[PDB]
């Protein structure tokens, strides 16, 4: 059975392998040492023989690689080229100098080539390391995630009871504030019996507590709207989005209007009142909202969203919006 | 007479049979056992050797199928492929990894393939089982469908007297709350002499009480709007719209504005006040309302809709909106 | 003279005849008996060996035709096919399962084929019989058309004097409420010397009282707007429209703004205040009104329309709106 | 000099003559007798062997032509065909059954053919006869054109002193109320030294009083807007627009906003307050006003238009609006 | 050096000469005598053997040319044809009967041919003569340009100090009111050291007082927006526009919003409050203002424009708007 | 390592060199002497044998070049041609007489050719010289940059403490007021450990104080928006946008709404209150804000922008807006 599955998948595996293998190899060649480093949130290269690692504690560390033969334009470009092709894209010094793509295991990768870089010797690479660990919610309490709030104990209960009861909750903050990580922690409180459907650009969320679920991924020609539209034909009890980014904020808006079972998602915002604004803006970009009152969007989102958690850049909750 | 009808239809039957036969066979191969199971509302597969059946009572049951050969990728993919082709569509691992289609008897099927699913061994299938039984309205009363309401006895009369009079009534709730089932029950009260025209994505409504009627179906190239447009040229006394989903919401709006008698439909909403908002949003997506005041849509729908029943996830009426 | 007219028209007559003859024949084959029946307003078939005739008194009568060889899919399809071709259209079981067309004498016909019908044995046909008789206005009084109104005598004078003086009047109601029939009755009061131009989808209005007039018809590529635009270059004293349906409601709106000689038309509405709304909606669908205040349309229509007559489903006036 | 002008124009004259000659002949054949008739405003044919002449006094006279051979379909259709071709258009019983065109001397012609007319023996023709005479303003006073008004003497001075000063004046009424005729009369008051530019669909205005002027004409590909655009580059002192019909209404608006002196035009409206509304509607149809407040258009036109004369259907001024 | 410049330009000169030479010749043939006449502002021909010259004093003088062989359709058409081709255009009696173009030295020329003219013997030509002289501002004072104003002395100082200080000033009036001429006069007050960039359709402005400047011209495919956009990359201290006509009014609007060094321009308006309206209208026609409040444009223009000068048709300032 | 980098880049270098070498040579030929000149901000040529250098102190110096051969049309045009080609564009006397391009070292060049310039001997060239020096903020204080303000000492602290905290600050003024120069000075206050990403049309900003950073450049096909989009995927701590010009204004808006830390940019505006208006206008031009309240944009920008410095044309701060 695991036999005939291999034969059936042979042509696909071989095709996928033709890209993976060289990329895997290039990724190890350059960034092996760095990707091994523990408690890091980004690996950046700035086309000047120095690799900058952002640690979880917020400190940037540089490492000298002027000796490395792997930080040669040829070797670097090969890696770019490998990167690009893996996700069915191109990257050149003409009409495609900017690449968003991924490493073998899914980590996001931003590459920038001349003439967008200062010169033709300058290649920019940015890798976003996800949290490797799934921290339990009790750990968030113990390291004082909630300690900035007046309503600290009342909040801890809000999230636990809220989630268990199927409230619409939004975790917001800036890039690297640990929104994803926190989402993963609170899934503890969703009953084990509920059916969960996640929607992501990369695998990140884990299912330590639930047995019945399905992960959706958007990419290339498949948008997050396509995933969300699919998701609603898959009899979900919980929808976990992961990121509101663009267009889809209107679909998500219309899901709330039909009073769905318990939605959970993340967004880039600076506060509760900002969240409602980022949502209304993102939603208006969807042409299907062409005739909708922008104040009606904000008032709409205010009516439906039960709880907002905001995270400052020192990974602490500085706003716990309820109702 | 039933003779020359067969000869006339011979080419069509043969063409339809070329897809039905294999699909019928594949469906029995995989899901026969589960489709046999009584009092279920969804059959899900999560590409992990486990079949998850949602029961009427709201509990999810998993079944082990790691020994069943039918649950091999090749066999699964054949089924997927059979499914797609039956409704004149394609499903692949490139530009068509999401499918909405149907089984031989009309049950809705959602299939998702790699690279939307987490890996290339992971195939998602979701089948919505309709209610197999047509419950009499007296059964609804007895099992206390109305028992949450203050205005319980006053509502039971509102629905019976209102329907029989030709009021515009809307049943709303979440996926699986028993909207369709409830609609079918209250058709009892529409006089037996009234001509009914139904509009559906699949057969579901039944005509136990009426002799003069016609069922319409929207499919690939034919929209619900086309059906509603046709419907208003078939001298209907009652129009029954299984579901308001998208654009057609404006057409339905303009049917009400023309006075029409005895409209009856369902919708995904959380509450009465939500229903009017979901209606106004859905309507605005119709560009024929490009210049229409969104507050004028909501006030319009409020003027025209006579009754709204909302159903919570425990299959009970928690709001009976009147006038 | 009637000689050379025949020769000149020979090629056209022959071409038109190629469709008429077979359709005439098919129509007699199937519906001859029914079309003969007196005091009927619709003939429906529901693809189940039963022909349903709606009578003027509002009762649906069924007739068994399971014996008829003319209610065979082949014979039925031929008739559909004849129907379609007569009005330069197609009707199939793929991309054209819905047909709006007409019988030889103009009666509207709605045909619906699988896969919009429940199965491939099910063919839906709906024929709208016009009133065969031109009732005099005194007959409307005698059968108490106006008897529901408080202002009964004051209304009878409003319509008679109104019309004679060239007021803009609108008759509204639901399909089959006798709007057309009533229009035809009140033409009695338009002075015999006035030039009338009618605009219709089918011949229905008759000129018992006027000698100087011209009938326009919209169909296929020619819209009602084209007819109305033409109509205003034909030095009319009265414009009789017959139905406001879609786009044209704006042209009709602009005709009133130039204070025309006396307009008369019908619309599907449930009341006076509804009429103004159906008008404003229909008008906004015309792109030429893209920048027009929707409240300015309704207030515009209120300024111009002198009299609205609404007819309930028991063919009685339940609202006589003046000024 | 008149010699070499003929040789130069020889090819054009010959080409123009190929259409004129047959049309001239056909027109004389059918309508000679009626065109000879004095004090008529429309000649209509209703495809029923009767020619209906509207007289200046508002009475319709029918004439029997069932013996006239000229009123055979072949001969009628030849005339239609001649008509169409003269203005570089086609008229058929398929995609071009409506024609707007002109006779040799410019009179407007509307022709309608089957299947717009009731049957294939029915051809509609409508010819608008312009006033043949240029009545002096003193004749208008004597026959009591102003006699309905309270401010009768104060108006006669308003028109004479206002025109001579360069006010923006608008004559409005219904088709046939004598707007054109009245315009021509008041040109007496525009100083003889002023340069006048007229803009018309046909020749109608005459220059009894002015020596320095130029007439513009809009035709198939050339719009009234193009004429107005050109006009403002011909150093006009007075612009006379026979009619505001459609888009150009915005251009006329922007001429006023540039201050311009001595504008004079006509329009279809029922009253002064209607005139401002017909103007604002017509203007909004020009997409160059896509972002303009519709109440700002009406307030704009009210700020700029100095005088409005309205003419009822008994050729009398029933409103002389000032300031 | 002036040697190799000739050789380099030889091919261009020859090509330009092929059009100039014949046009120069035709222009002399027809209008030589008239173009010599001093103190004229327009030369018009009306296709009736009479040449009408508008003098500066506002009087139209006719001259008889029925004897001239140069006023022959052939000769006239040749001149039209020469005119057209000079500016890479065509002019015919079909799809190009209207021509805007220029004489050798730049004077604007409007030609109109049949069928826009009354007949095929009628050719319209309008030539706009610019002021040949650059009057000093002291001359404007002496002939009492400012004498109509209450704030006469206070105005003379406003313009002198205003301009010197770099205020945004607008000269408005009707065609031929001497807006350009007045602009040229007040350039006296712009410091000799400031860098000036002009933008025109034809050369008209002169630089008697400044040594550092550049003239831009719009024409054919190059718009005034392209010129203005260029102009802002040329390190101007003063921008002199000359005419606001259409689209560009929004660019000009955005130049003011960045608080530029001192803008000076002309517009066709009847007053200060009209100027703000013509500006807001013209600006809205620019699609880039699609979402901008029209009251926000007018209030925007009011905030930025420091001084408006309006000129009546007797070449006097009747409004000196400040602040 | 620097070895194989040369071999890898050999083809690109050679291709880039084919344009650089001639341009480098031409630039030295014409403008070498002037480019050498110290304390200049623009070098202009006005196609009249005179080179006009704008000095830092605001005085324009002319230089005679009528003897220099380099200032012949052929030589000038070669330079123009060299210029165009370097940035993959064309410049001609037909469809491309305006060029925006750059010299070898990045200085902006505007060239204008006939027929935009007054004649075919007239070539316009404008070169914007960046500040060559990176002045320390203490120099700004000493030369009294802040001395016009009431809140002088309170502002010096506002900029130093605000920057170091991550406030969103905007420097605005007119072309040449020293916005760029001032930005570079205050970068001193951004902590040395912060990762900076710059976005520019040319290199100008320098990194005297920071080790971890990456410069982005927008060019023909690559927009500033693309750079900003990329930037937000490179884990920036500070984003420095040399200039807000057009569409990207909305993207910048949505960066602020996501909370982001330490944004820093420049803009052309006259004052703080102008800045918010230029921002809201620029933003609205982005169609992604099609449905956004323009007063909501201005109120949005006011909520997010923490500090605004305005610089008058005498290189001094005349407005230090806070909160
Ligand atoms: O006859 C039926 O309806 C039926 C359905 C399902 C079924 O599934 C299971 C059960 C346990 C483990 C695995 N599969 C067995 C039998
Ligand atoms: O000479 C004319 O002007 C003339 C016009 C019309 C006319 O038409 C008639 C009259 C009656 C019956 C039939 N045709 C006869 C003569
Ligand atoms: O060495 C330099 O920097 C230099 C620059 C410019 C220059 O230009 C002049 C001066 C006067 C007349 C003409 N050209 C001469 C020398």
């Amino acid at each position: 059975l695991s036999a005939e599955d291999k034969k059936f998948l042979e042509v696909e595996r071989a095709l996928k392998e033709a890209a993976l293998n060289p990329l895997r190899h290039a990724t190890e060649e350059l960034f092996g040492d760095f990707l091994k480093m523990e408690n890091i949130t980004e690996i950046c290269y700035n086309g000047n023989k120095v690799v900058w690692v952002l640690k979880n504690n917020g400190e940037w560390q540089p490492f000298d690689v002027r000796d490395r033969k792997a930080f040669s334009l040829s070797r670097l470009m090969h890696f770019a080229r490998c990167c690009a092709s893996f996700k069915k894209k191109t990257i050149d010094n003409y009409e495609n100098p900017i690449l968003s793509s991924n490493l073998a295991n899914g980590e996001r990768v931003q590459i920038v080539l001349s003439p967008v870089t200062v010169n033709d010797e300058t290649i920019s690479i940015s890798i976003r390391i996800p949290s490797k660990t799934t921290y339990p919610h009790s750990f968030f309490e113990e390291q004082g995630f909630y300690n900035l709030l007046d309503n600290k104990e009342q909040a801890i209960s809000a999230i636990k009871d809220g989630i268990a009861i199927g409230k619409n909750v939004i975790v917001c903050g800036g890039t690297g504030s640990g929104k994803t990580t926190y989402i993963k922690s609170i899934m503890e409180f969703i009953p084990k019996e509920e059916r969960i459907i996640s929607i992501e650009d990369t695998e990140e969320i884990v299912f330590k507590h639930h047995k019945n679920y399905t992960q959706l991924f958007f990419g290339g020609n498949i948008t997050s709207a396509d995933c969300l539209k699919s998701c609603l034909r898959m009899r979900p009890d919980r929808i976990i989005l992961g990121e509101l980014r663009s267009s889809e904020a209107y679909d998500f808006y219309n899901v709330l209007c039909s009073g769905h079972k318990g939605t959970l998602t993340t967004l880039h915002a600076g506060s509760s009142e900002e969240a409602f604004i980022r949502l209304a803006n993102m939603s208006s970009s969807n042409s299907a909202a062409r005739n909708i009152k922008f104040e009606s969007l904000i008032e709409g989102f205010k009516d439906l969203i039960d709880m907002i958690v905001h995270i400052n850049h020192h990974k602490q909750c500085d706003e716990f919006y309820i109702k």
